[PDB]
């Protein structure tokens, strides 16, 4: 018998439905590439039993905490099963937007001005210093949970008195949140596959930002790949993303989200270490422009595992 | 029936002998406190089996990667067992001196000037540019692996032409290495227990730095607790350590190592999320001076767990 591969999909995060779609596509893609792969949903199957179940290797198609944040990676390390994507530290770090931003700023990489808040800071009342820092960002701002994906818990604030509503929403999803300066765009994303940086994609939502609807349900979002940048700027963007990726310590494959601001500079938003892999997701779109079918892409991601 | 507690000790790192000593102390302290505790060494016992063995909670007294770096924490999270100390992300970051330094720099906290190198860079041979950056640090410098403890793999470089030998050593111990400005001292450490910062300790080794012998095997090291700082200065140190702790996201307990430099300012060296607990160890000294028995200290660390 050749290796048996578990495609972990679904799980229990806010991104469960996205992950069910990613894993459905990855399962078929791997089987098309001759890989003996099976779907396993950790919501229904105890993943501590994977080795007992006869699996040799794991393709992680989970998104969000519990699959993307180092916890599952640590279990798999101790179980001794090779797995796709980044290891424990870089997965945990990339899930935490607050600490990714601090790390990048420490490395001299460009990030949007921001204020971080804990639940205790917000619900016990903002200090004068915090209020001053928030005021200095101007409006609009965007508010995000630190540890979500798929634009869950995120919103744009257009009036001072409505910041509290954005903060209450974000605190429904995490214990720590970010208030960030609004960036003008345009918006890009850059996939990484092994040592290869894939062609950037320019993303144009029809509404206010690339929210859950714009990501998964709209026929109106526009995508440009190639992204239409002057060659030197595409190269700059690729080099920025490579430095962001290596600073975090990520490996295997992933996708970094980036926006221009009205000063003409790129700013890093976040890194994703288990990116969406629905048929129509962004990593497959960039890989298609670099000559890879979806099956070729997933077989390559798997080949990179330990 | 009362909880059955596993004290994890020993393991397979360079710090194994220290950990066997830490775990022996912790075990006696817990039992002295009425806790039903038992030692388990992961080198001898398959730790993925703890819950199957009837354990309810885990006291981590391991030191170094694979006990301290988030991997074990992730496994315990998926097994559903509460455990002492920091979670996955903060454990992983605290083991990674390079990324701790970047995060702290991003947060505006004081860190010694440094250069980082990867193994691939070292194997290729160093560029004129990298040598230029290293040269800017001045001399002396210390060379350390990023992810070790107990002063393993470290050397003091007092001549420019001695750097290569120091790197050849540190690369035996990690794939990422730091070259840091040599700090004048004096040297301090600060224990954290729950929400409490304990009074600091001034550490005076007899040799060139606080090396493995000075830490565990010498009767010549001196320790001062209280540290002899002016009241405002002790308060400054505690505040710095609290910020450094909260920036990494650490919880439960730990210990942060700090040095003065010749500008009279404090600089953060590193955080340790499973600190030593031996008769030579620093957390027990801070707890003793703060009016706790060692048994009360370990019962408290356990009570703080999840
Ligand atoms: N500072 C910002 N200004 C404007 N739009 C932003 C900003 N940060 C994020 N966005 C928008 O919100 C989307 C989701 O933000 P991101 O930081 O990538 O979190 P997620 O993990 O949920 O994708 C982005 O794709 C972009 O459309
Ligand atoms: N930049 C430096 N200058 C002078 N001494 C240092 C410096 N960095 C570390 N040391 C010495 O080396 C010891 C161990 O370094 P540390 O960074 O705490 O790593 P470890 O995890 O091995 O303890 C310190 O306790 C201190 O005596
Ligand atoms: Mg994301
Ligand atoms: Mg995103
Ligand atoms: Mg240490
Ligand atoms: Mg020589
Ligand atoms: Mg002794
Ligand atoms: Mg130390």
């Amino acid at each position: 018998m050749t290796d048996k591969i578990a495609v972990l999909l679904g799980g229990t995060s806010a991104e469960r439905e996205v992950s069910l779609n990613s894993g459905a596509a990855v399962l078929a893609g791997l089987r098309e590439g001759g890989i003996d792969a099976y779907p396993v949903d950790p919501k229904e199957v105890d993943v501590t039993q994977l080795k007992s179940m006869g699996f040799q290797k794991v393709f992680i198609a989970l998104h969000g905490r519990g699959g993307e944040d180092g916890t599952l990676q640590g279990m798999l390390e101790l179980m001794g099963l090779p797995y796709t994507g980044s290891g424990v530290m870089a997965s945990a770090l990339s899930m935490d937007k607050l600490r990714s931003k601090l790390l990048w700023q420490g490395a001299g990489l460009p990030v949007a001005p921001w204020v971080a808040l804990t639940r205790a800071e917000f619900e016990k009342g903002l200090s004068d210093k915090q209020l001053a820092e928030i005021s200095a960002l101007g409006l609009p701002v965007i508010v995000k949970p630190s540890r979500e994906g798929s634009s869950v818990g995120m919103s744009k604030v257009v009036a001072e008195n409505a910041l509290q509503d954005a903060l209450r929403l974000a605190f429904q999803h995490d214990e720590e949140v970010l208030i960030e300066k609004w960036l003008s765009g345009p918006e890009f994303t850059v996939a990484i596959l092994g040592e290869e940086i894939l062609p950037s994609i320019r993303i144009q939502p029809s509404g206010t930002f690339y929210d859950y609807e714009a990501k998964y349900l709209s026929d109106e979002t526009q995508y440009f790949c190639p992204a239409g940048l002057e060659a030197s700027q595409e190269a700059n963007l690729q080099a920025l993303v490579l430095k962001a990726w290596t600073t975090l310590g990520c490996k295997g494959w992933g996708r970094i989200d980036v926006m221009l601001d009205s000063d003409g500079q790129f700013y890093l938003l976040e890194a994703n270490t288990s990116p969406g892999m629905t048929s129509h997701s962004l990593v497959p779109m960039a890989a298609r422009q670099a000559g890879m079918s979806f099956s070729q892409l997933v077989v390559r991601i798997l080949e990179l595992a330990d």
